[PDB]
């Protein structure tokens, strides 16, 4: 099946811009979530897992049906934890009701990141909602509990290369696991909602210790207090990843533009955007915007 964007009728940067806004505005005072971290986190992990159920051998699943919206896929347990970034989003979408939920999934995720003091994320509006028999069954989102081979071979159905795939790892700097969403506990570093490339900074310079949590799961942890899932760590054991991680870990500019591309791409995958469709839009942060 062709995914083709549609821009919503009659609707240009400006009404997106306005979307965006009000995202980031309620990121701003909405601020207590997760003992202080905010939604920022949470809504770049729902961007990516309403993106990664695709499938490039059969355009299944993808960001533009908005799909996590019907029960079998809020329901995924691999989506534990993300209907506090769907809730975060309701008042949004009553407000803008002229958002598709695709759009408004991923622009979350886009906000989220440039709210955080990331990279501009160029975003390109046009999902149209699918019905519920479009939905993707469970089971498409990666297992943590895997090593580099699994990663890699995940990430190709995705269409994601190996730089690809340790670019985007780099979002684990944000937010934490948490013990009764995914059976794993704790936070990768201590920037978890401004991001930067910590992730690597953390995975070559911690002491880490291989450790069980008390949901009797192995987990890395340092004597700082975060931890690494076992596919986190399989960066660094795999020569070719650990190349990436250190080029990463050493140039901060290289890691937020090749985020950047890799993220976009992620929330772009499925979509066949019209010769004549708009460009890609770069959203103004609120402080860009002095508000
Ligand atoms: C091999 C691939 C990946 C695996 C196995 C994985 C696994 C996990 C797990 C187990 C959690 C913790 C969930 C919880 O307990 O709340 C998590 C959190 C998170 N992941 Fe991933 N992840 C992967 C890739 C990614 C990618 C590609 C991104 C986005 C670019 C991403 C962004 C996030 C964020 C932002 C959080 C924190 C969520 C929060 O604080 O609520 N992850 N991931």
């Amino acid at each position: 099946l062709v995914h083709v964007a549609s821009v919503e009728k009659g609707r240009s940067y400006e009404d997106f811009q306005k979307v965006y806004n009000a995202i980031a505005l309620k990121l701003r005072e909405d601020d207590e979530y997760d003992n202080y971290i905010g939604y920022g986190p949470v809504l770049v992990r729902l961007a990516w897992h309403t993106s990664g159920t695709w499938d490039k051998h059969d355009n299944t699943g993808g960001s533009y049906g908005g799909t996590y919206r019907f029960k079998k896929e809020f329901n995924d347990p691999s989506n534990a934890g993300l209907q506090n970034g769907f809730k975060f989003l309701e008042p949004i979408h009553k407000e803008f009701p002229w958002i598709s939920s695709g759009d408004l999934f991923s622009l979350g995720g886009v906000t989220a990141v440039q709210e955080m003091q990331g990279p501009k994320i160029p975003w390109r509006c046009g999902r149209v909602d699918t019905p519920e028999d479009t939905t993707p069954d469970n089971g498409r989102l990666p297992d943590a509990d895997k090593d580099a081979d699994y990663v890699r071979t995940f990430f190709q159905r995705l269409n994601m290369n190996d730089r690809e795939v340790v670019a985007l790892m780099g979002a684990h700097a944000l937010g934490k696991t948490h013990l009764k969403r995914s059976g794993y506990e704790g936070p990768w570093g201590a920037a978890n909602n401004v991001f930067t490339n910590e992730f690597y900074l953390n995975l070559l310079n911690e002491d880490w210790k291989l450790e069980k949590n008390d949901a009797n799961n192995e987990q890395w942890d340092s004597k700082s207090g975060y931890m690494m899932l076992p596919t986190d760590y399989s960066l660094i054991q795999d020569p070719k990843y650990l190349s990436i991680v250190k080029e990463y870990a050493n140039d901060q500019d290289k890691f937020f533009k090749d985020f950047s591309k890799a993220f976009e791409k992620l929330l772009e995958n499925g979509i066949t955007f019209p010769k004549d469709a708009p460009s890609p839009f770069i959203f103004k942060t609120l402080e860009e915007q002095g508000l």
